């Protein structure tokens, strides 16, 4: 099984696998049942922002999700990523729909990792049809609206259930190094989740996995394309 | 009085005004009584590096100091700096000698604040005999060996006593903004602290203060360049 | 007199002091007589973007202006700026109205100089009603719509006549250093130039000047905010 | 055949394939016979710096190679990389020895490419045994001196002839895009060429090639691992 560290933007409470009884942002350490979560009012059809921040000094993995009006959810978790993640990882995005669904749209994604100095930095404020520095997975596609649609969409712009999609930066990232004095990464991505369903599902995750990581089978819905299961 | 947030590389144990009984790094908020410190073994005549990181999500200020051989010292303090720093600040470096002295040689200094974007970034890997972006104060001087001497050094390479100096970056810095999702800043500087005294003193600080902050009188020893008293 | 290097977005053809007979971008060195210009079709009421790039290897200053639909104008001029700019400069934005007027709204501005490293970088995607890193001059004001109005605008959104204004970044900038392998800088700003006049005037400039440079009197029209005369 | 844009740091005049009768830096466009060259005193066992700079506005591909003492060679060439290179490329380093030889050592390599914004940026100030974000080719190796040895070395630190080596960033780079207003890249790398031979050979190249590019067969010596032949 993949090793996973995720921030999750979780639109659909699955309270029978850990979720709080609300949409939430959550920090995920090797598990779908978030180490730490926070109430998050996912704003339908509004374009939202995720910042994820971590460094090996403070050893707090942080995440905000805000929307243009200011409503803002913060989750922090105190964890030493050096002990969870392998030295080398791929960094990526993941979204999933279940029995409920939504567009899981990414309008930009940037990522910096730094070892103090080696550094990788990418920003995608657009995406292309053939996004050669992204590895797309499952239902995920780019172009030509310069967006990345993590889960399936349907001719007329309609979110498809049971979809799971994932983009990963193509370069593995050197995410810690034992001699590094500071190992930090941060990620930002803007997303537009629009649903018309009774309830949106299941959300979007930023993630850091072992390099070769791929969707686990049937990890659509509540497993957000990160976990084989909800253990 | 200057509002003052600082990370101190405190070479001299003033065990009667806070200091633990060894050299240490500390996080000072509006008081030289470090809210927190860690044991730092200062390696005389060695070029170390100080990294200071903070963001408004994690709301944790961290600093690590290391030297080429790898002895690290790390301190972290959970604080909302919105609740302490004025919206605009100047950033700087402070150093002080007292009864005992040391070279307080800053070799490089870099700084990044960011509101998420407004950002400021400067890096000085070489200081100039004339540096029109640094506000020099006290006995701090620059050049032309590409270093910033914070406290006085005679013709012969001798640290002076009861010396005090600072270099703030010239532009004021916008360190928070209550509409900002993430206010973050990190700072790095490398220093080449040397003494042949009985015990080095009194160390170097990275500090954030009000835009007009200046050296408080007789702040020259244990007060680094930062506080007017030990309160 | 100010030493002045500037890239002008020149909305008004003053065909009697240099201007080609159309709107144009120009590279001005120490004279409003553009060493070179290109035809620029200013799109009224459109948010464009100006990029200015220079390094001391290629020794070529380039600027392109574009708007969301893709009309680009590009000018390039081969010049050693070592041979023109003083070692320290302040960078800024200048705009001017005359007989005819325009909104001179700067939406964002960013700047990078680098000596290879010393570097400075700032980006303003949102200006503040109170911006302690900008030196405002003439009729330039900021906030709180997150823009920099360089020239005067009445209560009702009306550009004023014979108006002049600049915002220089606060810190002086170290633009060259004769020991530097590469002195490079690039600048970006987006502007939201609008007029309902017979012909807009007189446009916006990115400029580099001596640290103490200030608006030359009656430099308000065709002189943008830069020269005291058309020499 | 690969498409190649190289800057070459050429230690060995092969005047019967274009080279000037001296060591030189040269710009290479789809050809080993440099479009433009410059005298360059390769300093034996001294650690040198290469900056390569290009943007699609100025359309001058530039390069400096300097050494700690200041001796500095500049080559500039006016070329539109959009017409030579495919949209997607891999960026890399290449070195070769022939009948003559040298260490072709890389101590750091950084690279920024920007489309104006998508951006890729990496810096390697060290390298590791298993440098997962580098694709190594031919004789090229990394670790554990945190260096990259583009051509073979021999137990006791001795340069081997007929060696060709190459490192490429793992992510393809999006090097131009037809809607980009500015497409720029720059690269820096520091190299230590030490020879003890009668004459060093053949030098080091930065290069930008079609993504799948690999050493052409028998492109050691004067072809620097970039070209099938010296056409
Ligand atoms: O922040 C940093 C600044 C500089 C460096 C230096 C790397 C380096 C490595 C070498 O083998 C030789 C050398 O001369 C320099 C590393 C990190
Ligand atoms: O420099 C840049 C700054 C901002 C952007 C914006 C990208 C973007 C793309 C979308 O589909 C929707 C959106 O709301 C924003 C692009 C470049
Ligand atoms: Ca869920
Ligand atoms: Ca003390
Ligand atoms: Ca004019
Ligand atoms: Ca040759
Ligand atoms: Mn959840
Ligand atoms: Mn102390
Ligand atoms: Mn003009
Ligand atoms: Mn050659």
């Amino acid at each position: 099984a993949d090793t996973i560290v995720a921030v999750e933007l979780d639109t659909y409470p699955n309270t029978d696998i850990g979720d709080p009884s609300y949409p939430h942002i959550g920090i995920d350490i090797k598990s779908v049942r978030s180490k730490k979560t926070a109430k998050w009012n996912m704003q339908n059809g509004k374009v939202g922002t995720a910042h994820i921040i971590y460094n090996s000094v403070g050893k707090r993995l942080s995440a905000v999700v805000s929307y243009p009006n200011g409503d803002s959810a913060t989750v922090s978790y105190d964890v030493d990523l050096d002990n969870v993640l392998p030295e080398w990882v791929r960094v990526g995005l993941s979204a999933s729909t279940g029995l409920y669904k939504e567009t899981n749209t990414i309008l930009s994604w940037s990522f910096t990792s730094k070892l103090k100095t080696n550094a990788l930095h990418f920003v995608f404020n657009q995406f292309s049809k053939d996004q050669k520095d992204l590895i797309l997975q499952g239902d995920a596609t780019t172009g030509t609206d310069g967006n990345l649609e993590l889960t399936r969409v349907s001719s007329n712009g309609s979110p498809q259930g049971s979809s799971v999609g994932r983009a990963l930066f193509y370069a593995p990232v050197h995410i810690w190094e034992s001699s590094a004095v500071v190992a930090s990464f941060d990620a930002t991505f803007t997303f537009l989740i629009k649903s018309s369903d009774s309830h949106p599902a299941d959300g979007i995750a930023f993630f850091i996995s072992n390099i070769d990581s791929s969707i686990p089978s049937g990890s659509t819905g509540r497993l957000l394309g990160l976990f084989p299961d909800a253990n």
